[PDB]
């Protein structure tokens, strides 16, 4: 659309921000949308999973889905880089049109709680809105503890263009060389959630690349199983699921291009 109109939702969003920034301080400033946003985006993340009002949801959802859908990708609008399933896409997670997209979550389950932290929870949990926190907050509820590695659970994806998130808890790396067991608990990372998809008959999911940060799997081990387990999952069962690896760097996606050349 129009610089103009590009310029009336910024201003739009700008006061959103305002608004939800306002409500955070006052239950319990900066002027461009980028300080705006960090500020909104600290204040989210530590946040307890306690109620909201519904007026900061009905703010929330403008905001959020305006910003998610503004440069939308459609999976349909992708080509397969191995077979007619697997795919392999460079971009924001967080934009992306498809049944499900996986979050490397962690064990108390509520999304990332550390202010500003660059991870992939945070991003996901940020853009997709409280209502994932809120959901997490009643499963582990429900559930009677925090949740284990190597499983799978399934949330609404909310203001995403994702139908659905797949929370999944995979290892902390504190070795070098990554033991047999954490690859192996890696692996049941992506088997639990390939499994998931296909029991509620999804048609499509994404999972992404692990953000670099302490005790993070590296990235080439990670790629080499993520590969290994999607394939032998897709051939073992006959699934038609399709199943795409996004990567945000350059690096990350020749990575990918190079695990699924054999
Ligand atoms: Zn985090």
């Amino acid at each position: 659309g129009s610089h103009m109109a590009s310029m009336e939702t910024l201003k739009s969003n700008k006061a959103r921000l305002e608004y939800l920034i306002n409500d955070m301080r006052r239950e319990r400033m900066p002027s461009s949308f980028e300080d705006l946003w960090e500020l909104y985006r600290g204040l989210a993340n530590v946040r307890p999973a306690l109620p909201v009002s519904d007026e900061y949801l009905a703010v929330q959802d403008a905001m959020l889905s305006d910003l998610n859908h503004q440069h939308v990708t459609d999976l349909k609008d992708l080509k397969p880089i191995k077979g007619d399933n697997i795919f392999v896409w460079q971009g924001d997670i967080t934009t992306l049109k498809i049944d499900a997209i996986v979050n490397a979550a962690n064990s108390r389950f509520l999304g990332c709680m550390q202010a500003n932290h660059d991870c992939i929870d945070n991003i996901i949990h940020t853009k997709a809105g409280v209502q994932v926190r809120l959901d997490c907050a009643e499963i582990i509820r429900q559930q009677g503890r925090n949740e284990g590695v190597g499983k799978a659970k399934k949330t609404r994806g909310y203001n995403l263009p994702a139908k659905y998130i797949i929370h999944t808890v995979g290892p902390q790396i504190r070795r070098l060389p990554v033991s047999k067991m954490n690859q192996d608990l890696l692996a049941k990372c992506y088997l639990s959630c390939l499994k998931l998809a296909d029991q509620h008959s999804l048609n499509h999911v994404a999972f992404c690349c692990i953000s670099t940060g302490v005790f993070a799997f590296p990235q080439d081990e990670a790629a080499e199983i993520a590969v290994r387990t999607v394939e032998s999952y897709l051939k073992e069962t006959n699934s038609t699921l399709k199943v795409v690896f996004n990567v945000f760097t350059d690096k990350d996606l020749q990575l990918y291009k190079e695990a699924l050349n054999r």
